[PDB]
């Protein structure tokens, strides 16, 4: 079974932001996801310090960005720590609560939304070149999940049948019909190389 819920006002409100207001420099969206995953993925290293089993489920720990012409989607992977349920439906909520409120307020002081990510909600900017998000994740401690939302207020979450990722998360982006650019190749190189060239993990780019 499918269960749907509501967003908090505030995130509804965030999401509402970034898909209303005008704004150009889009490509920001990919930095913020994979940001996310390496936090994700420094996560799981860490338990693994005193826990070597924790990499049961996998002991590569990297990012591929999958591209996808014939679907237009763009997926971001990892094998970081992965999401629980509790995640997916409180915690995510929670944090993204006060991080909404403080981003909301720095805008007023004429901060942008390219800062978003100092304020934890960086995910949110998926919506600058998504028209719905699916994201499939994946804890040590619970099933694997799929959360999604084409905003307008609410989002759902299902235990995923799809095929078992081991641990970790993927954030599939359906994009929108005019954010085609980057399926392309030589796009996302160029995003990568200019606000991800240092991060900790391999990133695979893989090609169609
Ligand atoms: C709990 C918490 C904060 C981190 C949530 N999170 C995020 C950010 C995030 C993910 C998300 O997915 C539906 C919704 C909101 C949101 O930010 C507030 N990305 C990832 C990721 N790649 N791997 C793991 F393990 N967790 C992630």
């Amino acid at each position: 079974h499918v269960e749907t819920f509501a967003f908090q006002a505030e995130i509804a409100q965030l999401m509402s932001l970034i898909i209303n207001t005008f704004y150009s420099n889009k490509e920001i969206f990919l930095r913020e996801l994979i940001s996310n995953s390496s936090d994700a993925l420094d996560k799981i290293r860490y338990e693994s310090l005193t826990d070597p089993s924790k990499l049961d489920s996998g002991k590569e720990l990297h990012i591929n960005l999958i591209p996808n012409k014939q679907d237009r989607t763009l997926t971001i992977v990892d094998t970081g720590i992965g999401m629980t349920k509790a995640d997916l439906i409180n915690n995510l909520g929670t944090i993204a609560k006060s991080g909404t409120k403080a981003f909301m307020e720095a805008l007023q002081a004429g901060a942008d939304i390219s800062m978003i990510g100092q304020f934890g909600v960086g995910f949110y900017s998926a919506y600058l070149v998504a028209e719905k998000v699916t994201v499939i994740t994946k804890h040590n401690d619970d099933e694997q999940y799929a959360w999604e939302s084409s905003a307008g207020g609410s989002f759902t979450v299902r235990t995923d049948t799809g095929e078992p990722m081991g641990r970790g998360t993927k954030v599939i982006l359906h994009l929108k019909e005019d954010q085609t650019e980057y399926l392309e190749e030589r796009r996302i190189k160029e995003i990568v190389k200019k606000h991800s060239q240092f991060i900790g993990y391999p990133i695979t780019l893989f090609v169609e």
